[PDB]
């Protein structure tokens, strides 16, 4: 009885309201009195292609900005861009704002996604950033300016913004500040996300918390060295294995006493010959969304 | 295309994080629903540590007067000035209505249909999930230490659905519970005594309207040339721990079948050959399992 949860959505929907800018519609973070979201509101069906963001910025009015709260419409009062977010300041500060922190997170780490629809939450969902700075929705699951958080002690740590849906089913983004997550533009161009990975600390962590739920037929006596796990997990798409996600690791193998490279001796093997139609934790596949800490935060 | 990478989500939980109250009789803490002037939760926080094997609910309850309840909302104390029981439910009247109450309705599920839940540790949320009622009447959750109380719902036009509460977690590691009319699911009572959940199987109809909702994104790979009989299928189907599958799944799945132009029985053959030969490293929407928790109402709402 292991399963995979989000966050409390409660803080975050009392933020989300709708920006249009002429033709286009998508979602914004409202939060105090400013309103962030993707800077490609702003692209006509001509710019659309080679934009130069900050020129066609500076030529808006705030006029041409529509944001509404549900059936309340904010004024805005100006418009200022930091890198791909749209930073609108409206005459309304909301009330229902959290207390909140800009973050930005690792590839491996998860965080949940409150998806929206033209400023409506449609849903939420857990998800991990992949290794190739992706993240795994489709159309379906929430469209541009739904945001990703984490809840810290009733503070929400904002980390990520969706900005397009690539081809392969995946999206991408940037953090609250504008930087994109991986090698990528918001210009209506050609691009595609690099071969994916599994996340191997994720993995070994999930391991460990079938091993907290007394499931025990994967362990073995053996051990092996970091690189020579590396060399055999790479040649699996495997994500290689750091001196960081080793320490991370530590409190989990001191509580269940199998060391961090024990575990790799069991995770090296299950790599080579497969589950043989057993299962952990009930699952024939390996998960690779749960952080060290989102198994020490739900089994301590 | 519309569906290609696609996740379960579980419905935003902000509507019900409201709801919650932390309910203690004694000894015992737990969840509560806090809706209107009404609170409700599980009717056993009111057993002691003898009284888990066999409480008799109706001598317990009579003897407890309305001060002998708890109720916390964060930080205010909420006064307790009435209590009455619904089968398995406690209702605790409250003087003060919630202001956070939404729209709302008591629904009872079938198996196999889906629903969110709101994790609670000590009326605080601390999760949400999306998940189906299985076959077995049970519900496979969250590893959480005392998630009593807490409540499954789907949330339609501002207007949330409850259908579900938390009372106890079953040896084989899943959760039972009730309707918020205190009935509970499947053949289990709110006892402390050996009880089992039957064999769970697979939601066939929820796995066929995934393999339609596939075929609709251009995932095509597992179809086959092939029909069946209904009776044919069922009867393979069996043999694999799949439920069986009636006229009125045939019916709910019409629309996909139109929209697809691909016969439901036409794809029942094609599942019955992803059982024999399975998948095997291989993706349908992403997804290297057959996804039962998706139900043709959804599906159908979702691609039009
Ligand atoms: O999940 C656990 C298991 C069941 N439950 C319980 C307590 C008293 C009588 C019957 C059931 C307990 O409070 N919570």
């Amino acid at each position: 009885g292991f399963r995979k949860m989000a966050f409390p959505s409660g803080k975050v929907e009392g933020c989300m309201v709708q920006v249009t800018c002429g033709t286009t519609t998508l979602n914004g973070l409202w939060l105090d009195d400013v309103v962030y979201c993707p800077r490609h509101v702003i692209c006509t069906s001509e710019d659309m292609l080679n934009p130069n963001y900050e020129d066609l910025l500076i030529r808006k009015s705030n006029h041409n900005f529509l944001v509404q709260a549900g059936n309340v419409q904010l004024r805005v009062i100006g418009h200022s861009m930091q890198n791909c977010v749209l930073k609108l300041k409206v005459d309304t500060a909301n009330p229902k704002t959290p207390k909140y922190k800009f973050v930005r997170i690792q590839p491996g780490q998860t965080f949940s996604v409150l998806a929206c629809y033209n400023g409506s939450p449609s849903g939420v969902y857990q998800c991990a950033m992949r290794p190739n700075f992706t993240i795994k929705g489709s159309f379906l699951n929430g469209s541009c300016g739904s945001v990703g958080f984490n809840i810290d002690y009733d503070c929400v740590s904002f980390c990520y913004m969706h900005h397009m849906e690539l081809p392969t089913g995946v999206h991408a983004g940037t953090d609250l500040e504008g930087n994109f997550y991986g090698p990528f533009v918001d210009r209506q161009t050609a691009q595609a996300a690099g071969t994916d990975t599994t996340i191997t600390v994720n993995v070994l962590a999930w391991l460990y918390a079938a091993v907290i739920n007394g499931d025990r037929w994967f362990l073995n006596r053996f051990t092996t060295t970091l690189n020579d796990f590396n060399l055999v997990a790479m040649k699996y798409n495997y994500e290689p294995l750091t001196q960081d996600h080793v320490d991370i690791l530590g409190p989990l193998s001191a509580q269940t006493g199998i060391a961090v490279l024990d575990m790799c001796a069991s995770l090296k093997e299950l790599l080579q010959n497969g589950m043989n139609g057993r299962t952990i934790l009930g699952s024939a596949l390996l998960e690779d969304e749960f952080t060290p800490f989102d198994v020490v935060r739900q089994c301590s």
